RNA sequence: ACCCGGAUAGCUCAGUCGGUAGAGCAUCAGACAGGAAACUGUCUGAGGGUCCAGGGUUCAAGUCCCUGUUCGGGU
């Protein structure tokens, strides 16, 4: 689901942004269940292009979504960021590079 | 209470195995004040053998004792292995060590 | 800008009188029933946290006080 470079840049990368808890393997794993769990392909989480089309996926539902499909789609713009090789140090940083583009 | 040396290994030690808090003065100062409400000698705390001699003198009172006793305990325990010369970094590791006789 | 409420295991959430934290799902391993078997079910165990960050009170803070960050809701 990641490369071996890749891995290193995510495993880098914080929750929160002053936090002192950092993103895992975990997170990769749970993310790719509760993808299925929605009736999403798992296999788009290897590309860049597979998260965009996620991402946008799942952009309305999230002013009414819960707090678990919030969690989702975080993990899933931080997993773009590390395949467009865009350096990011938290959450709140990648979302922000995916609203810059719109 | 404590020599100088002493003190400065005392106020190194962690009070949870890995808490960011360590021990300080008002710890021994109130360990001895609590000492004197049950009618004992605090001068029994700058000697390896007075605290030994309190340790074993609680142990019964323990598994009925209130939770500020078991604090109490604790804090002497510590304040043995430093006498001792014994090296801990937590309250956690005194217990062990005084379990390990 | 102000007021209110959240932040605790990979995720959603509990945590009582302050006294070092639990469940559900997820992950790993195992057991039992049916079945030649692939399998279809039922239960058990384990790992996994320092409780957003920094200070303060206290012998002792997830718990009480203040600040910052952040999310949602309201005016
Ligand atoms: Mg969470």
């Amino acid at each position: 689901v990641l490369s071996g470079g890749e891995l290193d840049k995510w495993e880098k990368i914080r929750l929160r942004p002053g936090g002192k808890k950092q993103y895992k393997l975990k997170h990769i794993v749970w993310a790719s269940r509760e993808l299925e769990r929605f009736a999403v392909n798992p296999g788009l989480l290897e590309t860049s292009e597979g998260c965009r089309q996620i991402l946008g996926q799942l952009q309305p539902s999230l002013q009414t979504g819960s707090e678990e499909l919030r969690s989702l789609y975080n993990t899933i713009a931080v997993l773009y960021c590390v395949h467009q090789r865009i350096d990011v140090k938290d959450t709140k940083e990648a979302l922000d590079k995916i609203e810059e583009e719109q």
